[PDB]
């Protein structure tokens, strides 16, 4: 797909078989996604945005299917005010930036 | 170019005559940039990401070259910690996310 920016470049992912909605987000290094259980042990880690830090639960190895394309890695929850998928996944599905 | 995200998607930018580095980012509605001088008119807003809100400026028809190319639009500006190029001047440099 090619998907251009004229409106927020919202997708379905699919996590814990629960479909959601997020944002592909070139500017986020890391996945995060809102309060939600996932199995596994977590991990602290703190992220920076635009207002500051926050706290999150790193969880590692999740798998997730974002846009119809599977993924496996690190997912962060945490009191985000949108799920967002960063370049970790993008990675993992092949996405480029082009103009 | 076709830019891989392995890396933050950097880029140099000219507005009001300064150069700065400048993240591309599909996950900004908007245009924002550390504080900095701009002519004419603004209008105070709030804005916010992971961390809550941050109070820009808004000042409109703003030119920016970005990466070469040269795009008008609204500019934010205010303590955000990164250069942010924004879905509303990406849109006028055709950029588009593919996968
Ligand atoms: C959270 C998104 C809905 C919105 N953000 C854009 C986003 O790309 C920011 C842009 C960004 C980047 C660095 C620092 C602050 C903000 N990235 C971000 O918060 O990523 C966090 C998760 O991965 C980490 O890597 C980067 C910081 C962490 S935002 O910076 O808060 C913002 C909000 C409104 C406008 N107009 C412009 C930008
Ligand atoms: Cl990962
Ligand atoms: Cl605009
Ligand atoms: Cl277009
Ligand atoms: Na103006």
């Amino acid at each position: 797909p090619q998907i251009t920016l004229w409106k927020r470049p919202l997708v379905t992912i699919k996590i814990g078989g629960q479909l959601k909605e997020a944002l592909l987000d070139t500017g986020a290094d890391d996945t995060v996604i809102e309060e939600m259980s996932l199995p596994g042990r977590w991990k602290p880690k703190m992220i920076g945005g635009i207002g500051g830090f926050i706290k999150v639960r790193q969880y590692d190895q999740i798998i997730i299917e974002i846009a119809g394309h599977k993924a496996i890695g690190t997912v962060l929850v945490g009191p985000t005010p949108v799920n967002v998928i960063g370049r970790n996944l993008l990675t993992q599905i092949g996405a480029t930036l082009n103009f």
